[PDB]
């Protein structure tokens, strides 16, 4: 009955829908997430206000909500092997700034990776409250290798005395050294922030090391490859933190938190806790390696760092397309979408990059494989270079329609 | 058949359902959104990255979404009589951080309500960003007559000057004067910020007249009168400031949108639009003037500012029962919910306090009326008089459990 109260509404749905089964999904940072979790959101919990933790609200009527919550927070603690953490953010965003606003002070300076070399808005973006509330220094990577220099790293926070060093990614393809990152914190007396958004999954499946043991907190998107709902989540070994963490999620940052959202949350931590999540893991490794490969052979393509060993990868497009935008609306052309993406040391203006970022997630969760993955990784080679080719491009829609009717979505 | 995967969580989950099923819920900021509200937060909409806003976003393949953002904006544009909206806000929390990054300054001076006469955490609590980043100043209302006083708020302003006052409150019972708090903003050069997020619905109904022709911007919740998802909203009619608000949500404070939600919003606001919602704004106000009337009338208890024109009101316990938390406990054990509250010029511990908070729209949203109304509330004062009597409560909990059956929640 309700989808014909609101037309207009509901036909939008059931149209985005249908495209996430027509294309090929390879943006980095998006996934598909399980029924369950679709569903634990889409209950009645929305009705409860829980301000406050588990067994202190600030309202009665929460006991079922406690349980809930709980559950959440003791399979993070399980799944991630930490003493404490905090299932109420909304985002990885509120996490993040949750986070700052517990152990540092407005004015205080912070390192935090590059925008371009793979670092988030909330590591020190000026146009984010990070840049705008904290003096944020960015790290980058090595011009030559691409790859995280550690000694570089520790050389300039010798140099700029940070309060805090956040490590983690937005678009970096290697594994990171937390033990390296937390070292360099100690030698200059900072905390250690890790925002492992992008790599959470990947964590959680045993194919990324953790940065549980090392980070003094550790935040993440509960998105992303930890294949969650849409929110944020804060980890801790450390007690007295966690009492100032759970003071700047809420009543510093944050109202009432989203229960139903919490419930899909606790769906998600326990779908990573099963043995088959590991199978996941290895999968979305595979792949994604699987298509650098194709790009990495390719004459008239460069992998950024030359591969990957997570989720992603960049790909320099500009000797084949005039930049990323370019390239995200080609392949667009033929249901693939992706997202353009500064490299390191970008050139071109930040409307354009010279590059595109690549994800495993997404198709792996729809349960292709090596094959698939290295067939989807030639069609953009394919595009790109025919982008002039409306026969071509008409011709590859058509081939990806095979592929995507193949392995359904749901 | 997923639930079988995880019974812990879905157990609860059904627990949470018959928990709201078997209470009368009248908890002021509660409410009970329909089922389409429920389904399109239960979309995979939550697949979708949307960082941006309609036609200017960062990813591709967003066009889909986009026609569902411009809904939801479309919407709250034509129910409120605003030029401009912004639907991206998480919850209220987000929405009023967005719009003080948007027209005031670190350290800048903020007059809001007092906290204990009813307005939020975010507008100036020590332990909120709000009072952590500017320097909120409270206003009050009268000591006799617990209304505000628009003579003695604007002598207040005169000696402040503040940049921005801060109109709106969880737990004010009165129609709100939003001419008079604009000349008096006017007086002092400041912006005037109206967060209505307890009263959205009603004046989307026509039962409360609005804030959004006199405040540069207006705020509130999605959900509550609203009766939407859990979320923010914000609205103005300047077009200088929907640039700075657009910017201040995201990349300000946030990063992705919640597109599910989002579109949950565009639900709730075309229900709202619908002429059956009037008649919904309504009965909140007669429900809520008739719980109110039971207690004017017993000696026992004060209503404070002796009676209400919106969807709540608060009452003085302290005759009947040591302080507002024990109230809360009591009630609960004959499956009400509401919760202890502050009362103007609170004496009492916060932990404490003297009163509690009543509202209506839940239980108008279930279908009760007037009669029902006015039991419940005789049904509140007879179990506090008689706390301490089991043989009672358990009484007054199998009536409660008739008239709960015989308003089903779905
Ligand atoms: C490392 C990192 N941290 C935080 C966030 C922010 O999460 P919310 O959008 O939930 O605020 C992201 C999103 N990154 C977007 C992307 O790479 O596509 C991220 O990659
Ligand atoms: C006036 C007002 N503004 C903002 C908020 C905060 O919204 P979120 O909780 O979604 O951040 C509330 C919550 N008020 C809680 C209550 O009345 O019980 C509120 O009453």
């Amino acid at each position: 009955d309700y989808k014909a109260f609101d037309p207009e509404l509901w036909n939008a749905i059931d149209a985005e829908a249908e495209r996430q089964q027509n294309n090929i999904e390879l943006i980095a940072s998006e996934n598909v997430v399980s029924k369950a979790v679709m569903a634990a959101q889409g209950t009645l919990l929305t009705n409860k206000y829980a301000e406050g933790y588990p067994g202190k609200r600030y309202y009665g009527g929460t006991a079922v909500i406690d349980v809930v919550e709980t559950l959440a927070i003791e399979r993070a603690k399980k799944l991630f092997g930490a003493k404490f953490a905090n299932v109420q953010p909304h985002s990885g965003s509120q996490a993040n700034a949750a986070v700052y606003m517990s152990l540092i002070q407005p004015g205080d300076t912070v390192m935090g990776m590059d925008l371009s070399a793979g670092g988030h808005l909330t590591h020190g973006a000026p146009v984010s409250f990070s840049g705008k509330t904290y003096n944020f220094v960015s790290y980058n990577v090595d011009k030559e290798s691409e790859l995280l220099d550690y000694d570089a790293i520790l050389a300039q926070a010798k140099e700029v005395r940070p309060k805090l060093i956040v490590a983690g990614a937005s678009a970096y393809s290697r594994i990171i050294d937390f033990a390296k990152f937390r070292e360099i914190a100690d030698a200059v007396g900072a905390y250690l922030m890790v925002d492992m958004a992008h790599i959470a999954g990947l964590v959680a499946s045993g194919h990324h090391p953790s940065p549980v043991p090392y980070a003094h907190v550790t935040t993440t998107t509960t998105h992303k490859t930890l294949r969650g709902p849409r929110g944020g989540l804060i980890l801790t070994d450390d007690e007295d933190i966690a009492k100032k963490l759970n003071s700047a999620v809420f009543p510093g940052l944050q109202g009432g938190p989203l229960e139903h959202v919490i419930a899909a949350k606790a769906v998600a931590l326990k779908e990573a806790l099963d043995p088959a999540f590991k199978e996941y893991g290895e999968n979305v490794i595979k792949n994604a390696a699987a298509m650098a490969d194709v790009f990495n052979q390719h004459p008239d393509f460069r992998v950024i760092s030359g591969g990957t060993n997570n989720h992603l990868f960049l790909v320099d497009v500009t000797k084949v397309v005039e930049n990323g935008k370019v390239a995200q609306n080609v392949l667009e052309e033929v249901n693939i979408t992706l997202n353009k993406n500064s490299i390191p040391y970008e050139q071109l203006s930040p409307f354009k990059t010279s590059g595109i970022r690549v994800g495993s997630p997404a198709i792996t969760s729809r349960g292709m494989g090596e094959a698939e993955s290295r067939q989807i990784a030639e069609w953009m080679v394919e595009a790109l270079e025919n982008h002039d080719k409306p026969e071509v491009l008409e011709r590859i829609r058509g081939d990806v329609k095979v592929l995507t009717d193949a392995f359904p979505l749901y």
